[PDB]
DNA sequence: GGCGCGCGCGCC
DNA sequence: GGCGCGCGCGCC
């Protein structure tokens, strides 16, 4: 059903692999809720700036997260509009390791983490990330293969998934991943 | 090229 | 939710 949000945060378009198209994320929030957002037409970039409030409707979603295709879907909401502030500051929450841990294999994952460390091999990189409750392996390819970055550095990661890869959970990269290196 | 407008977002 | 530095990018 249509559902109306402000928009809280909104990545520049970037390219991806399966057909080769664009995208972009977005994370916006209802009254009740804060959901992530996989954004294929390019053109609503314009409709998803921080503080914009917009209607959505006749999108999908897949394991919590929205997806948005056709830009027929996307309306104004010019109206008063105040969500809760709570829903604010959950949204910007990033997660801890150790709870990272405890979830399934598959569960997306979006957050800012600091990289503690960077292993390149032959096509994969490894991006070891820690906080106060753990460290984990990011897998990096294609696009995040030895990406500009060290130690001390912070990545914001959007759209990872879970995956256990020689016995650990790991974060690993699929088509519609984002990594954003910051500081 | 590369100015300069004006956002993004980490920090506050 | 505000701030302002760093930067992305339309324009010439």
């Amino acid at each position: 059903d249509p559902v109306t949000v402000v928009v809280l945060k909104a990545t520049a378009p970037f390219k991806y692999e399966s057909g080769k198209s664009t995208m972009f994320h977005a994370t916006v929030a209802s009254k009740t809720q804060y959901f992530h957002v996989k954004v294929f037409d390019i053109n609503l970039k314009e409709k998803f700036v921080r503080k914009k409030v917009i209607t959505i409707s006749d999108y999908s979603e897949c394991k919590g997260v929205m997806e948005i295709k056709e830009a027929s879907s996307v309306s104004d909401f010019n109206q008063n509009f105040e969500v809760p502030n709570r829903i604010i500051e959950i949204a910007n929450k990033t997660p801890k390791i150790s709870q990272l841990y405890k979830q399934a294999s598959g569960t997306m994952v979006y957050g800012l983490f600091m990289l503690q460390k960077k292993s390149v091999h032959k096509k994969n990189t490894i991006y070891e990330i820690q906080d106060n409750t753990g460290s984990m392996d990011v897998v990096g390819s294609g696009k995040w293969h030895n990406i500009k970055c060290e130690k001390g550095d912070k990545l914001r990661l959007f759209c990872l998934q879970l995956r256990t890869v020689d016995r650990k959970l790991k974060l690993v990269c699929g088509s519609h991943s984002f990594i954003k290196v910051i500081k």
